[PDB]
């Protein structure tokens, strides 16, 4: 039977018996994330161009508009704002939303692949919302994920009960259930970080690479790819294996990534798909933020893969 | 003033008095680019998971059947066909072409850029069409070009006249002309190949994509950037600069990329844009092939990034 | 605030607290009806026409697949169908649903607005279901309304709550609510009806004809409007006010419009919108049908126009 | 083999060797046609009602719908190259093309035909007539006074339950269906001929009381035949595309006739009767205004209107058999 993510979401509402907030909140997601896909498109880009005679920003309107109506939200954190946002207490609900709405957008271009990376809490106390509400450890998560507007838009939703992905169906505007109960492989074949930053790296990462361009045994190096767009690179490890890599070094002790809407969402989907995720020193979900746009180093992927890396930068420890 | 692709064709046409057969297949190419695009995007895909109750295959047979109906074409070469394909003598026009309908494609599971890639010939010998009508060298280019299914979906066209840049507005199935006369930079930042074959590198490319991360004047590093997508990478260091590289390894000796509709199309829009483009011994466009399917290193992108790197290729003889 | 068809449909699921199979339901019609809208405007009509090398039908199935896998109906009535069609028991819900999936497609050749028509019924007994189940009167519905495929595409919703309007933006595939609470006016200025059939009218039909061409109250004549297919005449008669008469003739002595899927919903969304809905001899919503094909005449519109039509009805006794 | 608008007008422009200037302004109007059929199908409607704020609608969203399509049309035909006047139902006075744009054609058109009823989705379109200017004096609005026996091509677009442009040239008619997932015109009916004779006419009955007498006695007789045949069906949208694309499609006939009150009709000549009378004539119809055909009428005002009746000649005839006889 034909699954769309409005007929899945439902169904796992109805099941849980929740207050439906959770549902009203993914549909309008859902709905913000289609219009992303059709302005990142270019839809309408001839009348731009004078046919009768910015992007990120529209993304973040488009997500925070359809998120503050849903009225199952009350704290927003965004990328594109230097402070969470409080909704409006008529239309306050028990979630709290942090997201990047067009990751990988410094680079949109060169029509790169981009997406939008989301993930959600529970309002955990009766404060009146604040920052503070979205200072929530990863593993609170209640649900994350992201969409890519690749060659395709796709979104992958991490819950509880695992990871679904869902194809754009651009004809009709219905995500389409493709892939059920997600899993990535025990281990992969590609590696994925910027090595044109390699004198920077800390020695237990040029040690990693270096033993997957020249492994000690017989067998084959590993492929590299660096998309330079996260929610890219994500899901490419996501659906071949492999390992992703932005790490700290000594310039950037607490990596480049942001922890609460680019790690933690990501380190929830590969979890939920039965990877792993880590800081070299923790779980990424275990690291308790105390700012709301912090930085965190992330190395996810296959679980063997980032065992590896753990083995070596323990060695340098 | 607003400018379409099918205006923009038909005028460098006008004033070049041909007999319009070039504008016919370039008008065949748009089509079955937009056909392409719809169908990258999965429009439909609803259809194909039961709402009622391959795409590198349809993206051949969109290209031959647009070109061959167009009545400008007499043979065609594919990289999903074996051998060159004669079209029949009631629809024979002057030009050979040479394309990749779907670049890319093997890692599109992953909704990775895909792109087209074309290369247009005028057919040089009076003899009965064949094969041998394709192994010209890229300098007898007439048009080259590809198109990006990227975030966006976008053509860039190469002739005499320049290098021009079209952005598919998907609301009206339109090629809007959004850069003209593109030129890359003199020198960029980025560099791009798949360094998992560092163990296979000969000593030249060893030594300078050592430079590139371990720069001798001590200037910034530059930032690595593998797509795996070769109209992706290509795209990137025309729009941003740098330099794009795929020499030869053991697998593949004679180099990956094919000749006849990757290098050659990618190498004539990187001149015409005031880039560079070579195998390492000779320009890409002054290989004569032998077999439509050979494949050749490449080495280009920005011109002091290319002649940087020639340096390096001639220390080392 | 803006708001969606998913959206408003939850929302008045959750405040009425029921099992959530009639949300479902109304999902999985909305899916039917932008898939319905994306084939009558011919999304991918080149296919079919060679460029790579049964609407009524279409329809019906997307109907029937997308209401079977709602999990929400039991018995399913069509136009296109002779026999009820009884979901089997892993998909059944408490729902009956009666529809026509493309009307007016007898003239879609001349490119004539058509439309999908739906009426939703509870099933009432524990018993096994069967076709007797759709045999109820009007006034049993749960909910009913139609979409339009004219100039753009519209869903017009009616429940015990009201009638709302929902634009489909195609770019993104959503219904957007754009009238709230729909209310037809007083009293129009428009009558429609075919007036081919002028030799076989009943005499109150042509007296109250008459009276729209030569007022007796020296008012301006009425206009003259007929598309010929129910559901653009019908939703004119809703936005403009009027009537709308589908009355007996030589060739159909009960009328020709459908009672189940095409007169009842039909009346259903008039009475929600304060209109009238009349055979002539009693409310459209009273009649007891005994045949899920039977036809019924039907005169429909603002309340004025319709009681002064029954006023004339009650002179011929 | 399949065919699009733009390679079916660029082979009869390669069979004619003209200049090139009649495709480049067919190749304008379609890219116009295109954007008017996303609007009217309202394409990022979310973002007037909200989606993005109070703060993320543009000029051209908010602009209404026949203002949009007459800016699509009149922009896209001057930067064609190809035209110096151009007359639109929306402008009082013609638009002289600015020097640096010229080109050899005049364009009379309706941007967005039935406009005023878009509010119940009633099918709207887009009316076309392409002329030669003959004079050779600087362009003005007196280029557009000619009979629509001079135009070069006509046609229109029908933005219905699908979008489809119908081109008239002196090749015949041609049926072209928008494919919306690749914005492409398919070519679907070639050199259309409407039949000799159909069974449906079309006109606004509401107004009965003020019909000319001959048009009370021809309803009459297509509703009370004399001959014991089946009285015609009627149909009327309302929209002139719709009402004559039908009547292309299936046959019968169409009127929009002169009375006492009206006695040049209420449809406008230049950019409404004439290319609607150049498409079926060249489809094997007829066009009337009662006196003469539309074609044959030489204007002296843009705006001016015509009485039309159309449709199948059979049809066209039998009205105007019934007007001669009340003289
Ligand atoms: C995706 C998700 C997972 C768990 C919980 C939720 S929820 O809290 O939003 N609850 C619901 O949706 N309940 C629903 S839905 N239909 C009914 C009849 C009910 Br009761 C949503
Ligand atoms: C893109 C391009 C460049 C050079 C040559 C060509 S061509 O060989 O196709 N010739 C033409 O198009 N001639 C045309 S087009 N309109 C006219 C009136 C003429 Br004469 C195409
Ligand atoms: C449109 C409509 C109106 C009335 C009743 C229905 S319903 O019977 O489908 N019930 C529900 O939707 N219950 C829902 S929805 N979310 C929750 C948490 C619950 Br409890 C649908
Ligand atoms: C549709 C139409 C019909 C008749 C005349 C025209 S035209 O005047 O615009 N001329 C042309 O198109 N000439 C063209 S097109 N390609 C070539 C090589 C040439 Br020569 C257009």
């Amino acid at each position: 039977d034909v699954n769309t993510l409005t007929r899945f979401v439902m169904e796992e509402g109805r099941k849980a018996r929740g207050t439906g907030e959770l549902t009203q909140l993914l549909n309008s997601l859902c709905t913000a994330v289609k219009a992303i896909s059709s302005a990142v498109r270019k839809a309408g880009i001839a009348h731009l161009y004078g046919i009768a005679g910015k992007l990120d920003v529209l993304s973040n309107d488009l997500v925070m508009n359809m998120l503050k109506s849903s009225f199952a939200t009350c704290v927003l954190v965004s990328e594109e704002d230097k402070h969470a946002i409080i909704v409006e207490p008529e239309k306050r609900g028990k979630y709290v939303v942090c997201f990047d709405p067009l990751d990988g957008s410094s680079n949109i271009d060169c029509l790169v692949s981009v997406g939008t990376i989301f993930g959600i809490y529970r309002k955990k106390s009766t404060d009146e919302p604040s920052e503070k509400d979205a200072l929530q450890p990863g593993r609170n998560l209640v649900a994350a994920g992201y969409a890519l507007y690749g060659s395709a838009t796709m979104l992958v939703l991490a819950m509880d009960c695992g990871v679904n992905c869902f194809m754009l169906d651009p004809a009709i505007g219905e995500f389409i259930l493709v892939d059920k109960d997600v899993k990535i492989k025990k281990k992969g074949k590609i590696y994925s970080l910027n090595e044109g930053y390699a004198k920077d790296f800390d020695p237990a990462v040029t040690e990693y690479i270096q033993r997957k361009k020249f492994p000690p045994d017989n067998s084959a190096p590993y492929g590299a790819r660096y998309v330079g767009s996260m929610v890219a690179d994500v899901h490419r490890t996501l659906v071949y294996g492999g390992i992703f890599l932005y790490p700290a070094n000594k310039k950037s002790p607490n990596g480049k990534l942001r922890l609460l809407y680019e790690c933690n969402p990501m380190a929830y989907v590969m979890e939920k798909a039965g990877g792993m995720a880590t800081t070299g020193k923790e779980a990424v979900l275990d690291v308790i933020p105390t700012d709301i746009h912090q930085r965190a180093p992330v190395i996810l992927g296959s679980p063997d893969d980032v065992l590896e890396f753990l083995k070596v930068y323990e060695k340098h420890s």
